[PDB]
C-alpha cells in the first residue's frame, strides 16, 4: 500500500553509541510541506545538491526520498490520512529528515501535525539558531548584535495539548476535583471554564539543558541563559530554572560566580568559562532588544521558546529565513519555520531561506560541515548582493527582485 | 493599631451607577513601593500636585494618604505583614490609589504581592498603554509607529498560582487523577513532575474584552486585536478568541468583514468602524516590530499581556516609563510597572516616568483630564528637551543628565 519509494542507489544512516554513521550516499526523507512548500522545497533540493556536489566533488550524494504529511498526505494516501504511521516509522528509520511548512486543519478535532511529529518521535529539542545576515532589512538599528541559539524544550509544557473545553463533562469533572479534593480556591470563575494542564519534569528539563550545555561546549559559546517565569510559576518554570542550574553543577562542574546565582562551566576543550545564568521571560523579551550581545545559547520551555524564537527572528529580519530543527536521541527532523502562505503557493516567489538554512543545519548534523558552510556562504553572498526575493526587496532600495527559484540559484552562485 | 492616618482635609471618592463621584478634595491612598519607590514616589507626588494646582488653579487638591505593602509594611506593622488586610480595605474604600515598585520575598512561600493585590481586589483589567515619546532613545528605527493600548486579563490564566511541586504528595495525587481518571496520556514524564493549571472562563473573557471594546469606542480607536495561542491551547486561548468575537457580536453589533473572521463595530458616537480581529501570540510578537501601525487596542490573557506589554515597552524605549493600571468594578490601583532596582534605591537617579505617567492615568480615571494632559505635556517637553535621567542620557549625545527629582521638575517646567 505504501507509496513511498526507496531510492535504488542510496544507503540508510545508522546510529551507534550516540553517533550517526552517515554513508556517502545517504537516503534522506523529505516532506514537501503544504502551501509554499511546493516552491521552497524544490529550491532547497537544488541548493543542497549543489552544495554537496561542490563540497565533496561528486564523491557524496544524497538520495532524497519523499514521504508524506499534511494536505499532500491526504491526496496521496486518502481522505483522513494527515499523518501516516509510516512517516513516523521512516523518519525514525532513516534518522535524518527535512520538511516544508505544514498546517493542521480546523473542524475535525485534529491537533497540530508539527507537534504530533515532535511528540511522537520524542524530538525533545527544538533548535533555533538566530543570527543576522548582513544585508537583510531589519526593523532594529543593530541586528548584527544578535547571534543566539535557542534550545526550546519540545515534549512538555502547556503544549502537551492537555486541556478540556468549557462546559464539557470532563472540564466539570476536573474542576470539581481541583476545588473539592485539591482545595483549589484560585479559580476566579469555575463555571464555563476551559482548563489546561502545564507539566514539567526534572528529566524533561535535564535532557534539554544538558543538550544546550553540551552545545555551548562543542561550539565554544559564551553562555547558557535559562529563560523562565519562575516568579509566578514556581513549580513549573521555576523548577526548570532550578534543575537547569543543578544539572550545570552535577554534570559540568559549574562553580558559583560572585554570590550567585550565576555559575561558570569551564569548556573542557577550550578552557573558556561558559556563564550559566537566567532571566525572567518577560524581561528577556526586552533584553533581546536592549542587550542582544549579552546573550548567546538560550535554554527554555516549549511556549517561551516559541515566543522567543519568533521575536528574535523578527528583529534580525529573518521572519522568513529562520532555520529550525527537532532533535531527539534516535532521529531528527529539520523544518521550514515559517507558515504555508497558501495565497502565494505556486507563484515561485516566496523566500526559501528558511528551509534552505534548515537543510544547512541538516548537513552539519550529518557531519557534512563543508557542504553546510557552502550553503551559509551562498546565503551571505546572495543576501549581501541585494539580489533577493520580494519579502526582502519590498523593504529595500536598488535591490534586484528575484523569484524563489532564482534566489536559490543566487545562493548556489555565491558558494 | 492602624498606622494609616486619614487626612483631616479631604473627602472620599464614591461610586454610583458605575460612575465615580470625585470631590475637589479627594483622598488618594498611595503605597511608596520598595527600592526606588523611595525616589520615584516623591517625584510623582510633586508633579501630580503641580499638575492639579495648575490645571484647576487651586480649586482642587488631592489629599494623599499613605498605606503600606511590601518591605515597608513589615517595618511599619511588623515582621510578617507584607500585605495588611486594611490596605485591601482602604484601596477598595477609596476607589482610586497608586503605588511604587513592589517585590515579593523568596524563601517564605509567599506569592506575588502585585498579583495578591490584583486578584484580591478583583482588579481584572491590566491597562498598559504603550506610545512613543519623541526624543526617547529606542533600539528600533520607527518607534513612533507604536501607539497601542494593552487590555490584559488579570484574574485568570496560569497566573492564578495554581500549581504543585515535583515529588510532592499533591502533585502525585493530581497526576494520578489525570492519568487514571482523566485518561491523560500526554504527560511525557509523570514522575518528578511539577503541575500547573491554566484556567479561562467565558465570564472572565467577556468582562475583559467588553472593557477593551468600550475603551476603543470611548477613545475612538481604530481596532481591537484579540491575541492568543488558540492553535495549540484551543480550550483556553482559543476560547478567549471565540468569546471575544462573540461578545463583539452579541453586545456591539459586530458585522462580518469579507468572509471572516474579522468583525466591524460601528462606534456609536463617531460612526467609525472599529475592526475586531485576532493574531496568534507568537506572530504578534513579530508583528509589533514589523507592522506596529496596523495595531491599536489589544485584548489578551494574563501571561501574554505580560509579555506583550514588556516587549512593546522595550521597543519604544519605555522600559522605565511605561504606565500601568489595575482596574475593577469597585476600585482601581495604578502602579509603576518597572522593578524596584534596590542598588539605586535612595540615589535619586532613577527615572520616575513610569509612576508619573501612571498617575496621569489615575487623574484621567478621576475625570481630571486637564491635569492628566498637563502631565503628558510636561513629559513630552522634558523628554524632547533631552533633559533626562541617566537611563535615557547614557544612550544619547548632548543630553543633560538630570536626577530623579530634577526630571520631575523638568516635567513640571514643561507643563
Ligand atoms: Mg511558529
Ligand atoms: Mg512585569
Amino acid at each position: 500500500e505504501s507509496k513511498v519509494v526507496v531510492p535504488a542507489q542510496g544507503k540508510k544512516i545508522t546510529l551507534q553509541n550516540g553517533k550517526l554513521n552517515v554513508p556517502e550516499n545517504p537516503i534522506i526523507p523529505y516532506i514537501e510541506g503544504d502551501g509554499i512548500g511546493v516552491d521552497v522545497t524544490p529550491a532547497m533540493l537544488k541548493v543542497v545538491d549543489a552544495a554537496v556536489e561542490k563540497a565533496y566533488k561528486g564523491e557524496r550524494k544524497i538520495s532524497w526520498m519523499e514521504i508524506y504529511t499534511g494536505e499532500k498526505s491526504t491526496q496521496v494516501y486518502g481522505q483522513d490520512v494527515w499523518l501516516p504511521a509510516e512517516t513516523l516509522d521512516l523518519i525514525r528509520e532513516y534518522r535524518v529528515a527535512i520538511k516544508g511548512p505544514l498546517t493542521t486543519p480546523v473542524g475535525g478535532g485534529i491537533r497540530s501535525l508539527n507537534v504530533a511529529l515532535r511528540q511522537e518521535l520524542d524530538l525533545y529539542i527544538c533548535l533555533r539558531p538566530v543570527r543576522y545576515y548582513q544585508g537583510t532589512p531589519s526593523p532594529v538599528k543593530h541586528p548584527e548584535l544578535t547571534d543566539m541559539v535557542i534550545f526550546r524544550e519540545n515534549s512538555e509544557d502547556i503544549y502537551a495539548g492537555i486541556e478540556w473545553k468549557a462546559d464539557s463533562a470532563d472540564a466539570e469533572k476536573v474542576i470539581k476535583f481541583l476545588r473539592e479534593e485539591m482545595g483549589v480556591k484560585k479559580i476566579r470563575f469555575p463555571e464555563h471554564c476551559g482548563i489546561g494542564i502545564k507539566p514539567c519534569s526534572e528529566e524533561g528539563t535535564k535532557r534539554l539543558v544538558r543538550a544546550a550545555i553540551e552545545y555551548a561546549i562543542a561550539n565554544d559559546r559564551d553562555s547558557v541563559t535559562l529563560v523562565h517565569k519562575g516568579n509566578i510559576m514556581k513549580f513549573t518554570e521555576g523548577a526548570f530554572k532550578d534543575w537547569g542550574y543543578q544539572l550545570a553543577r552535577e554534570e559540568f562542574g559549574g562553580e558559583l560566580i560572585d554570590g550567585g546565582p550565576w555559575l561558570k562551566v569551564k569548556n573542557p576543550n577550550t578552557g573558556k568559562e561558559i556563564v550559566i545564568k537566567d532571566v525572567i521571560a518577560d524581561a528577556f523579551l526586552q533584553q533581546i532588544l536592549l542587550r542582544p550581545a549579552e546573550y548567546d545559547v538560550i535554554a527554555c520551555m516549549n511556549l517561551n521558546g516559541d515566543y522567543i524564537s519568533d521575536a528574535l527572528a523578527a528583529q534580525v529580519g529573518g521572519i522568513g529565513i529562520a532555520p529550525g530543527a527537532n532533535i531527539g536521541d534516535e532521529c531528527a527532523l529539520f523544518e521550514a519555520t515559517h507558515g504555508t502562505a497558501p495565497a502565494y503557493a505556486g507563484q515561485d516567489k516566496v523566500n526559501p531561506g528558511s528551509i534552505i538554512l534548515s537543510a544547512e543545519m541538516m548537513l552539519r548534523h550529518m557531519g557534512w560541515t563543508e557542504a553546510a558552510d557552502l550553503i551559509v556562504k551562498g546565503m551571505e553572498g546572495a543576501i549581501n548582493a541585494k539580489t533577493v526575493t520580494y519579502d526582502f526587496e519590498r523593504l529595500m532600495d536598488g535591490a534586484k527582485l528575484l523569484k524563489c527559484s532564482e534566489f536559490g540559484d543566487a545562493i548556489i552562485e555565491n558558494m
